């Protein structure tokens, strides 16, 4: 079967991270939309204009709003993209056939929205040469960050080629986890986000979303299906592109 | 010898086009700077804020201004990048060891600044699915454009892989040739731009900067050295990256 996949990048990244996976999925006959979230990729906004993860998710929400009645999509989120999925699901669950988490955070409904992010920071506290700054928006102090090039090279693009890593150094932009804002955000709902089918994809070779963290997430909020990719690194859409496409094809054949 | 190369992308593009060549040059021991020109790549400005090719060249001029006395660089421009080189050379010729034109426009000093652009439009008048728009800046009507995806696929990324072409569809932004502004701009000078060493690199397999145009440019303004790369396409920095690096190494060993 064919599906319409909506690929969602993580903070500081952009649609460009999906430049290898998108054409491969299309070669299988699928429709693919790779969005630039707010202040990401070539989006015109700067991070200082964004005050929450919900505002950051605007392009995704706007895209889902534009889907005609009856049309469903399969969301695919990498790393922090899982939060955009949860936010989108509490507004457009009826338009989501399933959500695929790709070495991604897996929010739940029993704990506050920042729960898995707080845990991630516990498991991976040292972001190396990553730099931080602060700005104010809607009366709240937000902590922005710019991923360090060494962190990118050693923990995210670990086994990626120098040509891929170069794109990261050239294209990554300032962003934010909006951690303190997530902490005060209403919980994700059971009727919305809680109702969607969730497929968890990961590799134990991820050097940032470590095994301890991912296995902790799986136990914390049981996915409907779990796919473990052998080898590769954090960026499976670059190092195991074919494998990811094969998994997504199976998801397309399972959920609609 | 080692040199400091400053790579300059063309309109609608960004530093990302050099993601393959930059690391290869560094692997040879060189210093490489790949800039995002105004309203290009991840630069925060939008094209409507730019009123001329000179303003568009700001990042390059600012970079050259920051070079301490005595430090020289080798400029490498692709396509329309040749115009940024000419503009930069009339302000910082003493900091330019040489300029390399990569399937690029080659402005001269005997005709007005838009001369080669006007000729290019004569040789390649149909930009296919490219779209146009207009905006006003500093009392002048500027024609903006967004490169068509079909034009990109068939004429620029002709022999590039689908993964490279995907980056173009995801990252290319609105831009402008500022043709009418160039037409009224003071001529490039013989003392500045005219004095720098110019190396012309090209392939007769370029599907947009056609042989007729490039051979016309070479006859119009004789380069100090000409390198013809066999095969490949318009984007030699992607299809003949190794070849381009080898040529640039020779340039580094010849001009300082």
């Amino acid at each position: 079967a064919f599906a319409h996949f909506v690929l969602i990048h993580t903070i500081c990244h952009g649609a460009w991270i999906w430049h290898k996976l998108k054409p491969l999925l299309e070669a299988l006959g699928h429709k693919v939309t790779a969005l630039d979230l707010a202040a990401s990729g070539v989006d015109p906004r700067q991070i200082e204009e964004i005050g929450s993860f919900d505002e950051y998710s605007e392009p995704l929400l706007t895209f889902l709003e534009a889907l005609p009645p009856g049309e469903k999509v399969i969301l695919v989120g990498e790393s922090c993209g899982g939060l955009n999925i949860a936010i989108a699901a509490d507004k457009y669950c009826e338009k989501i056939a399933a959500a695929v988490f790709h070495n991604s955070v897996l929010p739940d409904t029993e704990h506050c929205p920042s729960y898995v992010v707080d845990k991630l920071m516990e498991v991976f506290p040292d972001w190396k040469d990553t730099t931080y700054f602060t700005y104010t928006k809607d009366g709240k102090e937000i902590t922005g960050l710019k991923l360090g090039f060494t962190l990118l090279r050693e923990n995210l693009y670990t086994l990626c080629g120098p040509e891929e890593y170069e794109l990261a150094k050239m294209l990554t932009r300032k962003g934010s986890l909006f951690q303190n804002i997530l902490a005060k955000r209403p919980f994700f709902t059971k009727e919305g986000y809680g109702s969607i089918k969730k497929i968890y994809v990961w590799t134990d070779q991820d050097e940032i979303f470590l095994p301890e963290f991912q296995l902790w997430q799986i136990e914390n909020y049981k996915p409907d299906k779990v796919y473990k990719v052998e080898g590769g690194d954090h960026l499976l859409q670059l190092t195991k592109t074919k494998e990811i496409a094969e998994i997504l094809q199976e998801v397309a054949d399972t959920y609609n």
